């Protein structure tokens, strides 16, 4: 549902090949559970399960999200398997990261906080890892021409071996709360993400996601902080509407600075492709340690 264009497809499995082991999480939208699932790749594996809450308008809302999730398969997009529609709850099929979301990963592994991890907070390599892939992600997306809505390191879950990829199961409003600003009744903005033509004009485009990557970038070299943390929902607007920019983060290089500026131009044809700000990205992950040890 995050998923905006800028049946028969769909795989099914058997609620008997389905086997709940415990909750993992829950939202308003329904649950996530942990589940045990049988001959689903070529013996038994594990798996996260989305279940719906509930309700003809959100059968068709469920249908059309697991066609769209079903399109969209590549390295960096959590895989999904697809749906159990045999009867109530439906259920919505995904591959279990072990590490959980990104957000919770580098909190966890940040100066205020190990199988594939080094001890202490996570090195300029492994920060430059993660960004890296999540760029990855989003030039699929972008590729597809899809625009991601709520693009947050929330919002993106980390897998054994630090591998990770854009996807969430639907309750990053009810998790990170704060996260959102609540406006006409029921809706939720991630405002702290979102770029002045969003703010302003109620835009949102490719280049509006490229913003949004930018302040994905900030999150990383901060260990998770909260975008703005310091101001209120109203003086985090107003910090973006008048051109304010979030500062370096004390773990990030000039280097990387330079492209989180470049995704924060207020002129959305100004900022950089997607494609381009992952080539950057790529470059310094993959960039001899002699090379990365005179950058920070
Ligand atoms: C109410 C509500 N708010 C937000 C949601 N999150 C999304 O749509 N995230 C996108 C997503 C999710 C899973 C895998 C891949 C992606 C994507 F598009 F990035 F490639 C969902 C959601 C509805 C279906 C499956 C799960 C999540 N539901």
């Amino acid at each position: 549902s995050s998923l905006s264009p800028t049946d028969a497809c769909v795989h099914h499995i058997k609620r008997r090949d389905i086997v709940l082991k415990w909750e993992l999480g829950e939202g308003a939208f329904g649950k996530v559970f942990l589940a045990e699932c049988h001959n689903l790749l070529p013996d038994k594996m594990l798996v996260a399960v989305k279940a719906l809450k509930e309700s003809e308008s959100a059968r068709q809302d469920f249908q059309r999200e697991a066609e769209l999730l079903t399109m969209l398969q590549h390295q960096h997009i959590v895989r999904f398997f697809g749906v159990c529609t045999e009867g109530r709850p439906l259920l919505m099929v995904f591959e279990y990261m072990r590490h959980g979301d990104l957000n919770r990963f580098l909190r966890s592994h940040g100066p205020d906080a190990g199988e594939d991890v080094a001890p202490g907070p996570l090195g300029l390599g492994q920060l430059l890892a993660v960004a890296s892939q999540v760029a990855a992600g989003m030039v699929y997306l972008a590729g597809l021409h899809f625009v991601h809505r709520d693009l947050a390191t929330r919002n993106c879950l980390v897998g054994q071996g630090l591998v990770v990829k854009i996807g969430d199961f639907g309750m990053s409003r009810d998790i990170y709360s704060t996260d959102y600003y609540r406006v006409g009744g029921r809706t939720m903005l991630p405002i702290r993400w979102m770029p002045p033509e969003s703010i302003l004009y109620r835009k949102f485009t490719t280049e509006s996601d490229v913003w949004s990557f930018g302040v994905v970038l900030w999150e990383i070299f901060t260990y998770g902080k909260q975008p703005w943390y310091q101001l209120s929902n109203t003086e985090a607007i107003d910090c973006i509407t008048q051109g304010r920019e979030l500062e370096r983060p004390r773990a990030c290089p000039p280097e990387v600075y330079a492209i989180m500026r470049g995704c924060w131009q207020r002129e959305p044809q100004q900022r950089h492709s997607i494609k381009d700000v992952h080539a950057r990205l790529q470059a310094l992950a993959q960039a001899p340690p002699v090379y990365l040890d005179v950058l920070g």
